[PDB]
């Protein structure tokens, strides 16, 4: 199709090579143009993994992985049936190109800070055009300044996602936007943060 | 093309900051862009001696003032009332620091025997939608030929350019090829 289904989220791609067992590849799918599995998503999703099945023993593959390419076949936009056949006619060695979301944060907390004369004494990276991590518009703490408010409080650490400044969310925003959202604060600041996993 | 932000702190000379600007809501400098652009850099000027600042840099913040969307006049004043020590948050685009070659490959049964990363939503490098060679597979066609190396930008597959494309799009552009493939590459 002319337009493909770009997914809100922090994504991860992996190429999993499988050797067909005497019982297939040992996993189940769902979705496709004729029976979209989620929302308006014609993408193919892995619904099940069969134990002692080829996919299982390899163990790279995981449920809710989305399949984009079987060998050299593009299955982003096809009928369910179409995919099943592609998966059969894929021969004994099947190169799967799959995508899924990256692991959930270790945890989410809220940190109150009181601005030093230097500001909040810490730096950031990330942002929509400025992915600090391939496929991640999130905003991370680049560096914590010694003596700075962030240091004093000591709760905040490097690599923590900053999700919100006060009532301002930083989900998928321009790097400049985030910076602005911080300059435009008063003496007290409530940071909603996410500690990496 | 390669989005880059830098915070340049300047110490006002006895002649200002020594650079000129253009743009703003009242006189957009380029297309529909109300952004403030640096048009000139005065020699022996404060900005010059620092040398971090460069023409066509876009100014986002003067100290704590947001100048993404303001009138030209507005900015000039912000730049005056900014006191003796002026912190500038600027952005620009790096332009390709590469030499460029074309590599013909003949598909092995495994495909071209190499992997990629990067893409529009998948910046392999902050501010770079370019597509890079993640890994070269041993025995794979790419290895045999030996020309291709890790970290090389792939700019085109046959007649298909990969300038600012979705990661999936690039992958598709490679699956959808025949036994022979012409790769336009860029060595950094």
């Amino acid at each position: 199709m002319h337009h493909h289904h770009h997914p809100r989220g922090s994504m991860e791609y992996e190429e999993i090579t499988l050797e067909r067992g005497n019982s297939g590849l040992g996993f189940s799918i769902a979705g496709g143009t004729d029976n979209p599995h989620i929302g308006d998503d014609p993408s193919i999703f892995i619904t099940k993994i069969i134990p002692g099945g080829a996919a299982a023993q390899d163990g790279r593959l995981r449920v809710n992985d989305s399949i984009l390419f079987v060998n050299e076949v593009d299955v982003r936009e096809v009928t369910h049936s179409a995919a099943v056949e592609a998966l059969k006619e894929a021969g004994s060695i099947v190169r799967l190109y799959v995508m899924r979301r990256k692991p959930p944060a270790e945890k989410v907390m809220e940190i109150k800070l009181i601005k030093g004369p230097k500001g909040l004494g810490f730096s950031i990276a990330g942002g929509v055009g400025n992915q600090h991590i391939p496929g991640d518009n999130s905003i991370y703490v680049t560096k914590i300044i010694e003596g700075g408010a962030a240091h004093k409080d000591g709760r905040l650490q490097i690599g923590d996602k900053i999700l919100a400044v006060n009532s301002v969310g930083l989900e998928d925003v321009m790097h400049e936007d985030a910076v602005a959202a911080l300059k435009n604060t008063y003496d007290v600041v409530y940071l909603k943060v996410a500690k990496p996993s």
